[PDB]
DNA sequence: TGGGGTCCT
DNA sequence: AGGACCC
DNA sequence: TGGGGTCCT
DNA sequence: AGGACCC
């Protein structure tokens, strides 16, 4: 129970795609998908032109005034592609973790073995890789874990043509030994590509990122720390004190980042299953009076309920979330829980006053269902 | 799925039936279990001169100067014999809800019901009571709640005399139809004892009350909080705003603890099953310096790593509490939770630097051992 | 600088 | 409740 | 005013 | 993390 082999599948400039599939003629032009003033994501053929992930629509715009653009705020189409794509990986192999709308980890350990067990002594022998080796390394047959990698990277790609074939999808995949690394490498080689990781090349592609905030794991908050030590390279971090370190961010968060800078990482693919939350969530700057702005949350519910009723578990809590406005405050979304009337839970009325009444012990608003069951 | 038959299990002055069954001689004698300074239970024949529940020694001992005390501190044994009950109590009905180390609830419905489709439509005319009828009140031999009640009474008066045959311990029962007036009427017959309360006479039980803060549910904190209310006897709550309280403990609070003062209560009996945590508490008032305590760190540990480590289950997480002095500060334990690094979690020196270091990001220390599995 | 979503303390 | 991290 | 323990926010 | 509630 030591060496695995997984999967991260991560598909292409995912909200641009599904609607360049629902509206055709979309295709072959530069779109963007906007969500108020953000350009959140764009197809490659805009990417072309300037156009990058998470730019304003101004700056888009003027970078690429051929640009099209629709409207992504309402996230149901993505979220019901995402699900069937996640439903597919589980097809080949139970236990798959989502990170997203449109990444998925799959550990294919078990996969790879059984087939390996298939194989007469002679075939394996011609065993073959499926896609790109990160860093062209050579590959070595009589490497067990070799082996195993390359019939990783073909179940990878036997996912991908699936995606595709069953769904219309296209998107990237990356083998290796543990999640962080699988995850590193499905971006070597960008657009619909797939990417396999052999342990003598570890060290290259972590060291081959430009800065620690690239590290899964390391947000923008630790980021900010590991500087004001000096810390700004993956080696750095690598041979920062463990004792300096530990006293800093705790033991927890920095003997972990530790081992992530070395590209070590044992935490398992966990089953994602069915959501432990529904939210929506609408914005308007600067139009919630304080009391003329309540409306809007009977808006919010209407489809929530839709949404929690068709899973089918009814949650037992209920959220209401905002924000308030002048500098930039980087930071602060304020709420108050409170469990949701057995009554209720097995309509909309009531929910109303919940809400409100839990409005009052009170930029933007929103709503949490939680605690499914 | 609508009216139950729930029993609430409440023993004997429990710390000290385990040390009256140690130790025989203590029998007929008075006696109090300590705890640093104070008696924390006492036997009948105590309390017949006066000791109460949480007395200190010196009230303890100048209310009666002829009182046995024993140290009760180590909790060993009273969790021994606390399982050893939850367990027999399993065997009647699986879903048994444990409530600190001497108090359980059971469903009995579906063990009522089946008892009553084995009786020919002729005995149930004989069906009995087993104990007290809160309040003497007549039993209808027609009523099927009734009948469901007393048959109840006596699968409760079957536990308890398995309790005693079994395990050497006595104690209370109530049966009621929720768990709130369950737990309400095990007291009503203090010492070795058990009364089923009739539907009739719920509100008879729930004014008997002197003050709302007597409700299970309705704590120290809420209980100022309604005072400042007017809200005094539990028919002041009753009757009190619904709005004004709504808003003012928030609507779950309020219009739980509203429905409380009623008697009414659906929480159902939860399947308490193996514990969500393990901690070891040591008090030394005063004696902590800030670096010399320590060594009480590894004590606590030692007994800790037994224990978890017997359930089987392995936890993968760890705490550290604190507490400081000079004025009542009412309210003020301090802690750093820390995720048990997973080589640790298949000993002791490690653990020891996870806490140390747990202890400087940092009167009385402790340490638990959460999140099992 | 959107609209979601997960787990920890 | 709020924080931190991810897409 | 002990030494535990549970669930919520 | 801390709060509230229970034995
Ligand atoms: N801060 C973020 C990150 C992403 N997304 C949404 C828009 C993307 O379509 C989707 C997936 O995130 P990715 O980083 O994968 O972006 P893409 O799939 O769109 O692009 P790529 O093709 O570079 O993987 O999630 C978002 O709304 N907000
Ligand atoms: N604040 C509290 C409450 C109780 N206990 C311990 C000592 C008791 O023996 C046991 C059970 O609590 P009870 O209220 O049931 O007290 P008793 O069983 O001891 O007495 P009774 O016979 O009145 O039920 O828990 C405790 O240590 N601290
Ligand atoms: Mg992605
Ligand atoms: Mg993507
Ligand atoms: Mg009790
Ligand atoms: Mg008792």
């Amino acid at each position: 129970a030591s060496s695995r082999v997984i999967v991260h599948v991560d598909l292409d400039c995912f909200y641009a795609q599904v609607e360049m599939i629902s509206n055709p003629e979309l295709k072959d032009k530069p779109l963007g998908v906007q969500q108020k003033y953000l350009v959140v994501t764009c197809n490659y053929e805009a990417r072309k032109l300037g156009v990058k992930k998470l730019m304003n629509v101004r700056d888009a715009k003027e970078k690429c005034p051929q640009l099209v653009l629709v409207n992504g705020e309402d996230l149901t189409r993505y979220r019901e592609m995402s699900y069937k794509v996640t439903e597919l990986l589980e097809e080949f192999s139970p236990v798959v973790e989502r990170l997203g709308f449109d990444e998925n980890f799959v550990d294919l350990t078990e996969m790879v073995e059984k087939r390996l067990q298939q194989l007469q002594s002679d075939e394996l022998s011609a065993v073959t890789v499926s896609g790109h080796v990160y860093n062209n390394q050579s590959i070595n047959l009589l490497d067990v874990l070799h082996i195993r990698l390359l019939v990783g990277s073909q179940i990878a790609a036997e996912m991908r043509e699936a995606m595709y074939n069953q769904l219309g999808l296209t998107g990237c995949a990356g083998v290796a030994s543990n999640k962080l690394l699988a995850k590193l490498v499905s971006g070597v080689f960008k657009p619909n590509q797939q990417t396999v990781l052999l342990p003598e090349s570890c060290q290259h592609l972590i060291h081959s990122l430009n800065h620690i905030k690239e590290i899964p794991g390391i947000g923008y908050k630790t980021a900010k720390c590991l500087e004001a030590l000096g810390i700004n390279s993956v080696r750095d971090l690598q041979t920062f004190s463990p004792k300096i370190l530990e006293k800093e961010l705790g033991i927890s968060v920095a003997q972990r980042i530790q081992k992530l800078s070395f590209g070590e990482d044992n935490s398992p693919v966990i089953l994602s299953g069915p959501p432990q939350s529904f939210s929506e969530e609408d914005s308007f700057k600067k139009c919630s009076s304080e009391v003329e702005a309540k409306n809007k949350i009977e808006e919010l519910l209407a489809s929530l309920l839709n949404r929690v009723c068709q899973d089918g578990r009814k949650p037992h809590t209920v959220r209401l979330i905002i924000r308030r406005y002048s500098s930039e405050k980087h930071y602060g979304r304020e709420s108050r829980q409170c469990p949701i009337p057995s009554h209720v839970i097995q309509v909309m009325t009531p929910m109303v006053d919940i809400l409100m009444k839990l409005f009052r012990n009170m930029t933007l608003l929103s709503v949490c269902f939680c605690n499914l069951k």
